[PDB]
């Protein structure tokens, strides 16, 4: 038993809710919150800008030191950093950004990072400002992630469409 509330059950291991990931994080304080990152860990908008704003920019400061030491992430890759005031850890995961021309096949690789963590609070990768089909992202999630994932979808209208089309 965990502390996530009002999630609809999609599969054995995938749950979904119409919620702002920042508000879910602040209420739950999960072990892992997933950030929808880019390779430079420049957290400007969408999930990344919203989480970073909620950390008072501490996420960005930590991320800049990470990049200065390690260089950019790979598309499809990830790193574990602090969750600051939102979670124990933040798993920064880079899904492909279709609005930049990146291979959508890399979305499966991105979701594979979730399997290194038993339970995660996460957004829909590559969707929203990253430009990919959200129904496809949810499908890849369900077909790739084997650990327990609690998906927070910000847009109400999209959430209704995702559930109603899941089948
Ligand atoms: C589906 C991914 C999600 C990612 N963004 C966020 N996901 C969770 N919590 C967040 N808090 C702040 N941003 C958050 N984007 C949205 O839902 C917005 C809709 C995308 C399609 C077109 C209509 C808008």
């Amino acid at each position: 038993v965990n502390s996530f509330s009002g999630y609809l059950k999609l599969t054995d291991n995938v749950y979904i809710k119409n919620a702002d990931i920042v508000e879910e994080a602040k209420k739950v304080k999960p072990t892992v919150v997933v950030n929808a990152a880019n390779v430079y860990l420049k957290h400007g908008g969408g999930v990344a800008g919203a989480l970073n704003k909620a950390t008072n920019n501490a996420m960005q400061v930590e991320s800049d030191d990470y990049i200065a030491t390690n260089g950019p992430l790979k598309v499809g890759g990830s790193c574990v950093l602090s969750g600051h005031n939102l979670a124990k850890h933040c798993l920064h995961v880079v899904g492909p950004n279709v609005n930049k021309g990146e291979d959508i096949q890399l979305l499966k690789s991105a979701y594979e990072n979730f399997n290194q963590h038993e339970v995660l609070l996460a957004p829909l990768l590559s969707a929203g400002i990253f430009g990919a089909d959200p129904i496809h992202s949810l499908r890849v999630c369900v077909d790739t992630v084997r650990t327990n994932v609690y998906l927070a979808v910000f847009d109400k209208n999209l959430y209704d469409k995702l559930v109603s089309s899941f089948l």
